[PDB]
């Protein structure tokens, strides 16, 4: 799953890299629209864990990457 | 079949949640874009046994909920 999930990462951030943002916020929850099925969830909660109204885009996908935890064998 | 439709009801309020809604009538038939097979013939014929152009939004899902009936064993 995960494998694909790395590969997820790159081309979202690689399709809003050409175009622009006139802030911050809409941008991070672009993300939360092609997540997951149980990915949403933690999504939800993690916007509502954090007090402030955004903390920055990469963040979010640090504990998308934190959610990831997967080494293979060879 | 209904434990996966379980799920089904939970992220489509949630993709709809966040977004914002200039009525209600466009959300209720949202959700027949999406829904299944059989379901979308009862899901047809429910809006036509509706009288009125809208009863509100989650009763569209009660009915689809009380489509359900489903019980595991252990």
């Amino acid at each position: 799953d995960s494998h694909k999930l790395k590969n997820f990462i790159s081309e979202i951030m690689l399709n809003m890299s050409m175009i622009s943002w006139p802030n911050d916020a809409s941008r991070i929850v672009y993300c939360r629209r092609h997540l997951l099925n149980p990915a949403a969830q933690w999504a939800n909660d993690f916007v509502q864990e954090q007090g402030i109204l955004e903390i920055t885009f990469d963040t979010f996908i640090q504990g998308l990457y934190q959610h990831f935890y997967k080494p293979p064998d060879i």
